[PDB]
Parts: structure tokens; C-alpha cells; sequence
């Protein structure tokens, strides 16, 4: 569905370009099938090393992050307590490794059976700054996940076009 | 079904004191489910009987902006091409009420409904509300967002205590 990495860089480019507003921001965009969810778009600046092992081991699938935010429409902290309860490990003790621990979810829906999510931790921040930053900006991100989200599904459906 | 009237009414009062402050905007939120197409949900400060032909007609299903939302995930205004490219009742009946030229916010959700928030000028100047629904685009996105969320969530509850 979206295996074309010419247009998923781009993508990738779109993204970094403006998300670097809200901070210095590690990110995941994750783009899921619902109905076929075993192999997903995963669009990221997390280490390489984190990504090989979350597509390898298809960590979305127990992912307490992801399985949240297939069942919801607003913005939640990972700490949430709908997030907490499905914590009830493998998943965030890989998270834990990378120092990928303090973070929030921005999530879509669309026609197509497809959710997308933009998945943001702080890097080179300390934590109270980029929670803030987060909190001001809700808005704003939610705004980059769907122009983004857009932007990619315009460009798959032209390249089908062209072909 | 979205049929709880305290809800549906407690919804109504969320949005208006948040709706509020983007100027005096009149507003339709609008949440259809394909395996109840022809019983969408309404909350709206438009004329009473505006809403009244439009569900009777189901005019949802014939509304070149509605037809548009479907392929939408970003908003949008009401004449842009996409929604022209599909433009003839619910034009004329849209016109009775001086309900124009506005804007559609769009959402979908995991249970198959699209919520749609659509938007107009009430009092105000054109031009300021304009200027007022483009400035504002995200707050008013995110305003759609906790809107369906909060009714989800009654739902929820009032499933669950029955």
C-alpha cells in the first residue's frame, strides 16, 4: 500500500521540516491498515537500530501506544491511563532502551481504513520544556499529522495515476 | 444511534461556549455511520426546520459538501473545486436559509462515523469571518476533536450504567 520510498522520503522531509518548530522532537509516523495491520509505514528519526527491531518483531501489534490510539480521536500523553492499563512490557522495555520513555500521541482516521499516528518523545530536552511546549502546540501538531497524512495520500494516489 | 437528547443536549452546550470565540458562527456538527445512513445526528444553531428538511430529504447523501468530507481528512471551504466539481435541492433549500459560504471540518473515527463540523457567518462581516476561520483553522480542528471525543465518551458511560 505504501511501500514507495521515494515519496516516503519526501514525506520524511515534509515532517522534520516542520516539526523542529515545537523543540528538538524525536518522532515516529506510523501509518496502519486496520483491516490488514501486519506491515505498517513506519516514517521516523528514532535511532535505526530502535526501528529494525519494532518492524522485525511487529512490536505494533502489542504496542500499549498504538493499541490506544487505534480506539481514539484526540491527542494523549503516554502516560494516560488508557495507556497504563494495556502496560499490564516486551514493547517499553525496548522504548526504555532508547530512551524513548516521556512522549505523546497525535492520532487520525480516514476513509480508507487507515489510521495514522505522529509519535513524539524529547530528545535533546529536558522534559518539563518539551511536556509545555507540547501542551501550547497541541493544535499546531495535530494540524502537521493531517497535512501530512494529506499531503502522502496525494502523492500515492498521482504515482498510481502515472502508472 | 446517537439519540440521547441529555447528551446530544450537553454537546450542544460544549461547543457553543467554545464555539463562541471564533466570532458569531453558526455551525452544524454533523456524525453519520454507514450502517445507519439515513438517521445522521444533528447538533446545529441553524434555523429549526432548515434541519428538519435536510434530515427528512436526507439530503447528507446528495450534499457536495458531505460527499467531499468523505474524501477529506484537512479542512476546507465550501467553494473550493472539489466540492463545485460536484454541484440541485439541497443547493436551493441551502440558499432559503442564507447558509453560504462556510467551511467543513472533518473527522473519522474507529466505530465507522464521519463527524463533520460545518461552519458559516452569522452577524459578522464576511471577510472578518474569513479572516477569523483561517486563523483559527486548528483550534477549530481540535474543537471538532474533543467535541466527538466528549460524546464518545457519554455514550460510553451511559452504555455501561444501563
Amino acid at each position: 500500500y505504501f511501500d514507495n520510498e521515494s515519496i516516503n522520503e519526501d514525506i520524511k522531509n515534509y515532517i522534520q521540516r516542520r516539526i523542529k518548530a515545537y523543540g528538538d522532537l524525536r518522532y515516529s509516523y506510523l501509518v496502519m491498515n486496520k483491516k490488514t495491520p501486519l506491515h505498517p509505514t513506519i516514517i521516523s528519526n528514532y535511532p535505526l537500530d530502535w526501528v529494525k527491531k519494532y518492524k522485525k518483531n511487529s512490536y505494533h501489534l502489542i504496542d500499549p501506544v498504538i493499541l490506544t490510539a487505534k480506539d481514539k480521536v484526540a491527542p494523549f500523553a503516554w502516560d494516560d491511563n488508557s495507556v497504563i492499563n494495556k502496560k499490564s512490557s516486551a514493547v517499553f522495555k525496548l522504548a526504555r532502551e532508547y530512551n524513548i520513555v516521556n512522549g505523546y500521541t497525535f492520532v487520525l482516521h480516514d476513509n480508507s481504513n487507515n489510521m495514522a499516528t505522529l509519535n513524539i518523545s524529547n530528545g535533546s530536552d529536558d522534559s518539563i520544556s518539551f511536556d509545555e511546549s507540547i501542551e501550547i502546540n497541541k493544535e499546531k501538531i495535530q494540524m502537521l499529522l493531517i497535512l501530512t497524512h494529506e499531503k502522502m495520500l496525494g502523492l500515492y494516489q498521482s504515482n498510481s495515476d502515472k502508472n
